[PDB]
């Protein structure tokens, strides 16, 4: 059942720039401890990251944090196809513009501040047509690949002329913000998600499951606690995670 | 940044003709222990005042009343050029004319009754447009310098004859009236201000900041205490002295 074909996962490591996966499935693949990858996933989009063992994950699961997931479409509970890249060199030209929703306030060198520190002997590649986000000046600016010289995808070198016009572009439709609330933006509540992702997690996922069967999925879901844990932030980022709509009642 | 302009800060000297620096930076400055001074700010606007030495004074600030604050169209917290003016000598005759909204109720000769004994041997240098203010008589008269005859800026003399023409005033636009509200009409909440003031300093006086940075200041502020303190009166302060807009809700 091609074991290229992987669950995508929470991730352990929160760089952008890096996927996780167990030691025994790199051994099935054949891969090395480092080498630059080929995620594909659903709508045609592909991302370019760097491969790590992580113990703690499983044979089926792949780690990835939010920015690479948004850039494949794809939500937790998603399989993606993953293969090989190491056709990809030192990259000459590229082009690399901020969004107008994270840039809204500040201005100056943003290289200095963001783009400098994030490749400062890392080596990171991308591929056009990518978001990645990195925070500095106690905020969070993401920034959209226009054009790279080795195009699609190539290896930031040191060597490596980086243009940018200083023009905010806008946001579309179906890229949808990093600036919002996810399963990354709220802690404490380690037992707690746990039991409440569990509870949401098939019957939002999968609507045909639930029809097709005798289970009863439910319908309401409680939240105790004193006013401070951020109840509000809780529901919202399950909603934003699974993709459903959400509607709060003040 | 030139170590020449400063910061405008809270008085512990309420003299009208008085500006308060510290002792190493008047050696920086090259400033006497008498020295006439000119002060520049915003709205291009200049005073003259008398430097003295402050222990309690900070290098990179300057204390100075709301009658000199007021006189610059500044707010605390504003940037202001001070300098040594040596060519300030002597003035000859000086024509004086009060407020309207400040003699309301009294009449007579304002000369023997408000400005010989403000100007009674204490050579204060007043300057064409400033707007000086004198308490007396169980009460407190504005007056504005019309015109001097040493223009623009000359000090009074006891022996300079002083004319009041008697006749009121206009009250101007950028005006603020001294018979309001200000950090100096309130006392015994001492830790109190303080902690009020560093909360809603920074959003009131440069919202443009917290607008572009991912800070949160606080939004709501609760006063404690029974009634008979002043609670209105402190939060009246401190829009008064912002410069921040005040609607009171009973």
């Amino acid at each position: 059942n091609r074991p290229n074909r992987l669950i995508v996962d929470e991730a352990i490591n929160e760089d952008n720039s890096v996927v996780s996966l167990s030691q025994p499935k790199m051994d099935e693949l054949q891969l090395f401890r480092g080498d630059t990858v080929l995620l594909k996933g659903k709508k045609r989009r592909e991302a370019v990251c760097i491969v790590l063992s992580d113990d703690t994950c499983s044979d089926e699961k792949i780690r990835m944090n939010r920015v690479v997931r948004n850039n494949l479409r794809v939500r937790l509970g998603d399989v993606i196809s993953i293969q090989p890249c190491p056709d990809v060199k030192y990259g000459k030209r590229i082009h690399v513009l901020p969004i107008d929703d994270t840039v809204e306030g500040i201005t100056g060198n943003l290289f200095e501040v963001y783009l400098k520190p994030y490749f400062l002997e890392a080596y990171r590649p991308i591929r056009k047509g990518d978001i990645f986000l990195v925070r500095g000046g106690m905020r969070a600016v993401e920034f959209k690949v226009v054009e790279t010289d080795p195009s699609p995808y190539c290896i930031v070198a040191p060597d490596t002329v980086i243009h940018c016009e200083g023009e905010p572009i806008k946001r579309e439709d179906e890229e949808e913000s990093l600036n919002e609330v996810g399963y990354d933006d709220i802690g404490g509540c380690r037992k707690q998600l746990a039991q409440i992702k569990e509870m949401v997690e098939l019957p939002l996922r999968h609507p045909a499951l639930f029809k097709a069967i005798g289970v009863k999925p439910p319908r309401g879901i409680l939240l105790y606690g004193p006013p401070g844990t951020g109840k509000t932030l809780i529901a919202r980022a399950v909603a934003n995670e699974t993709g459903a709509f959400f509607f709060l009642i003040n």
